[PDB]
């Protein structure tokens, strides 16, 4: 089912991308978000340890003991992102290893957060073939948040890194 | 680079779809069109030995030698028309055999004749991971086309068939 799921998708089958508005429990201390999200981290059910915060202004959120780790990534077509898949996606594993929930998130909650998250995810893949666990996540992550990597050259620096 | 290729396209990375205008060669004697250009079959650079109609009207070329093969489908995500793949793909190796060219030919040149043409590619695959093959026809088709198989109950009965 899951197999002929990806492949209709992988034809056209998608839905048009819609704005993601909630927060996403990705794993069981990774969660995805955009900046309104972000913005409500130190009110969430969620007690955060971290957020990741992909977009270029380094805010602060002065009455949370949060810790806002900033990496300044542009959402366009000519950004190397790939520079910081191993270092993001260990800290990421890190933090799932010692129970620390982290939001990562951009403006969008679509792009350079949902990219982080797909190199997160194949990075975390020892069980299926890429190419197969690239389709599944890509696709399943969009039918659950709207809109998710829709960035292309994102989605070609994942490929290059996790499947080629 | 064919590789990226498909992962990128299976992702969201396509065009909007556009009607086909040309015939398309598909192979050394089969041919993909749509109704406009089964009337110019007879004038055609191409000296056609068959037409294969898989409209639903029993239309005739009588200043033609051409013969018109009949097989009447509806362009809808109910009809089965699978039960045709083997005869029909059987049919279409036996014109390249021969070397009797042969037109398959819909009304919009998109969905019923699209679905044949890449029911015989699939067919005559020997050689490569079904799933990859798939994928490669179906988007370096469209490519071509403009529009190749959108009918998703089409995709779903090709992926049964050749993939699963």
């Amino acid at each position: 089912s899951l197999y002929k799921y990806l492949l209709l998708r992988s034809t056209g089958d998608m839905h048009k991308a819609k704005s993601p508005t909630i927060m996403t429990r990705v794993t069981n201390n990774v969660y995805l978000g955009n900046y309104k999200n972000a913005m409500d981290a130190p009110s969430s059910e969620v007690k955060f340890k971290y957020v990741l915060n992909l977009t270029m202004d380094k805010y602060t959120l002065p009455n949370s003991n949060i810790n806002i780790i900033h990496i300044p990534l542009v959402d366009d077509t000519t950004t190397d992102i790939s520079k910081y898949f191993d270092d993001v996606t260990a800290f990421l594993s890190k933090c799932d290893q010692r129970n620390e929930p982290v939001l990562v998130h951009s403006a969008a909650g679509v792009n350079r957060s949902g990219a982080m998250i797909l190199a997160y995810l194949m990075s975390k893949n020892k069980e299926s073939l890429p190419m197969l666990y690239f389709l599944y996540v890509y696709h399943s992550m969009r039918d659950l948040r709207g809109a998710f990597v829709e960035n292309p050259s994102f989605k070609r620096q994942i490929i290059e890194k996790y499947v080629i």
